[PDB]
């Protein structure tokens, strides 16, 4: 068996950060795990790889005349704690359909062997600010049974995670796409793991860890690096071990409930942000 | 004549608020405008209407059994300043392509006499995080003229900015599609509006305002107004005038030179963001 992750949220919520520092506390664990990056920004493997960002599926296709000249030895690549990484890609800007890359990795993938028995996660770093295209294919085509959404207090943070789960809930007759909880990443605002709390509850679901901000991501990051690797000792290491156990250990996977934009206009209203 | 002009973004950087303000103010010097929602979020232009929101043209098209059975007179509406307001909607999460809804409604408004003379200025507000399907079209087919792209300090912001520019260098063959400016939407950080500033020559264009943070947006949007109706004496207020003032006045619209993530990182290390 191995368990089959998708990360979502909107753009800049720290979804590549948490993701990144999740799975390097898996490995550190002993799991084995593959990062497969569905964001066109494609730099979801970079702190594992200690790289600028990994070269993608869709510009290595092209290099190579087709996907089929391709072989999986090629494209994945390990780091840190054997984690293995690779990354979608998608058109530029302008031309044809953003997500149009994350249909052809993940086929790719799964066509090539990728999804070897000895892994215990798949990670999808997916864009969540829209879910359409190659960016519901995960949901749509059931290849993330478990969604983390990241967010914060952040309005437009929560109401993206209602908008992913309106996807999840539009699947739900097929497939087995679960929502699994919310990741608040904070913007150090007081009552922020309430808010999310209560956000988590009225959709069904639960905040599976709430992340501090820390500045030591930031100088992690400069240097290409997680947390985990670079300082193992930080406070903020731990959060991110303790975000790791609790994904791990994780049984509450549902059909979410969204929620009206008075409700959530009402949430914000409570806590006071 | 009137200038077409489109406001482009990461998602939560700030288009719906500074559209908004910013028409009002060109509102209350005296000019005629129409804003067009283009974000499936579709709250564009409630602070012109003092509404929820506004019913869009997919939703009403679907209630009246044709975008044909829709009138002109029954979907625009009118706000304060006389400003005139629609919104595009588009399909919910999971359902088609979520740039869909702006297709229909700019043909739509095209096709019913939308654009008449006496209007000075048409702003399209537009999901900016991907740059394809219907939120690539206004600058495909050549609908907005003058592209001012809201941003911040923030590295995500400043990544949307660069993909937009991308697109328009893209369609830079045919129409006149050009990038009029970067409008700085202030995180109170320290350098943010020299860092802009930079981002701004790099690109070939310039910072056109720098709006400051100020909590009297919150009080007024709560008030479901914008500032400069809802305290047109607050300094904010005068900022929104400043902006209108200067946008009315550019006169440098240029087909802009995106830059590499290089360059990116080495900004946000130089200004120490
Ligand atoms: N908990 C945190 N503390 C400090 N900085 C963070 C934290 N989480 C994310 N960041 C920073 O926020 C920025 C965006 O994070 P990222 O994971 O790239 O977002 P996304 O992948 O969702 O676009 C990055 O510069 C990252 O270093
Ligand atoms: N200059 C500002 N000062 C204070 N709050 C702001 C400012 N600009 C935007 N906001 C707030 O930021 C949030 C997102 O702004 P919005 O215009 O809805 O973003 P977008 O339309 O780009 O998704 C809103 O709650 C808005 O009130
Ligand atoms: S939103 Fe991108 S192509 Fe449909
Ligand atoms: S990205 Fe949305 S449908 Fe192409
Ligand atoms: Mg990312
Ligand atoms: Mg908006």
């Amino acid at each position: 068996a191995m368990r089959q992750c998708a990360i979502y949220g909107k753009g800049g919520i720290g979804k590549s950060t948490t993701t990144q520092n999740l799975v390097a506390a898996l490995a550190e664990m002993g799991k084995k795990v593959m990062i497969v990056g569905c964001d066109p920004k494609a730099d979801s493997t970079r702190l594992i790889l200690h790289s600028k960002a990994q070269n993608t599926i869709m510009e290595m296709a092209a290099e190579a005349g087709t996907v089929e000249d391709l072989e999986l030895e090629d494209v994945l690549k390990a780091g840190y704690g054997g984690v293995k990484c690779v990354e979608s890609g998608g058109p530029e800007p302008g031309v044809g359909c953003a997500g149009r890359g994350v249909i052809t990795a993940i086929n790719f993938l799964e066509e090539e062997g990728a999804y070897e028995d000895d892994l215990d996660f798949v990670f999808y770093d997916v864009l969540g600010d829209v879910v359409c295209g190659g960016f519901a294919m995960p949901i749509r085509e059931n290849k993330a049974q478990e969604i983390y959404i990241v967010c914060s207090g952040e309005m437009m943070a929560m109401y993206a995670a209602n908008n992913i789960s309106k996807g999840i809930v539009k699947y739900a007759n097929s497939g087995s796409v679960r929502l699994g909880g919310l990741i608040c990443n904070s913007r150090n605002t007081d009552r922020e793991d309430e808010l999310i709390i209560a956000l988590a509850n009225k959709l069904g679901t639960q905040m599976i860890h709430f992340v501090p901000r820390d500045n030591v991501v930031q100088r992690a990051e400069i240097r290409r690096m997680t947390v985990i690797e670079y300082d193992p000792k930080a406070k903020q290491a731990d959060e991110y071990r303790a975000l790791a156990r609790k994904v791990v250990d994780n049984k509450l996977l549902v059909i979410p409930n969204p929620i009206t934009m008075d409700e959530l206009e009402e949430l914000l209203m409570e806590f006071g942000i």
